[PDB]
């Protein structure tokens, strides 16, 4: 939906993109770059954190997963929504949803499948901003995200 969703999936692209390269995208972001900026160094922060605090129970799930090309991306949405719909709503799970999302992403450059993260970008806003949208409007969006993981400074 609109300006939610376009701000969402730059964030998660950008995100997922240099997580799975080493480079970090220049070109400019759009309408509220500045809290994108700040969302991203955030996942940069957090996310990472969550990858290594995580990594036995995500590297479970990319093996049950079994992800070879853009095809197994396009058909995860039945589970990554079943997963993601289940329990409470808190910025955390949106964490662990994206993060898990680059984790994927660092996996699909290792075999030769880089094509396949722009649809898995995708495929993560489209289940995060139908699954949580009202959520994510109360929240104030990626400014309330920025807030939320703010380090008093
Ligand atoms: O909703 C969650 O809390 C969750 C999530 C986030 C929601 C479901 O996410 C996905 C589920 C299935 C495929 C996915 C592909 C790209 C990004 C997210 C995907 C999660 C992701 C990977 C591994 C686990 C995940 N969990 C549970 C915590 C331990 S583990 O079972």
């Amino acid at each position: 939906g609109d300006e939610l969703y376009r701000q969402s999936l730059e964030i998660i692209s950008r995100y997922l993109r240099e997580q799975a390269t080493g480079a970090k995208d220049t070109k400019p972001m759009g309408r509220s770059g500045a809290t994108s900026r700040k969302a991203l160094e955030t996942l940069r922060r957090v996310g990472d954190g969550v990858q290594r605090n995580h990594e036995t129970a995500f590297q479970g799930m990319l093996r049950k997963l079994d992800i070879k090309n853009e095809d197994d991306v396009k058909s995860l949405s039945r589970v990554m929504i079943h997963v993601f719909s289940d329990g409470v709503t808190n910025w955390g799970r949106i964490v662990t949803l994206i993060s898990f999302g680059a984790f994927v992403a660092k996996h699909l450059k290792t075999i030769n499948q880089e094509s396949c993260i722009e649809p898995l970008a995708e495929s993560i806003t489209d289940v995060l901003v139908r699954t949580k949208r009202d959520w994510l409007v109360k929240q104030r969006g990626w400014d309330g995200f920025v807030e939320f993981f703010h380090v008093e400074d």
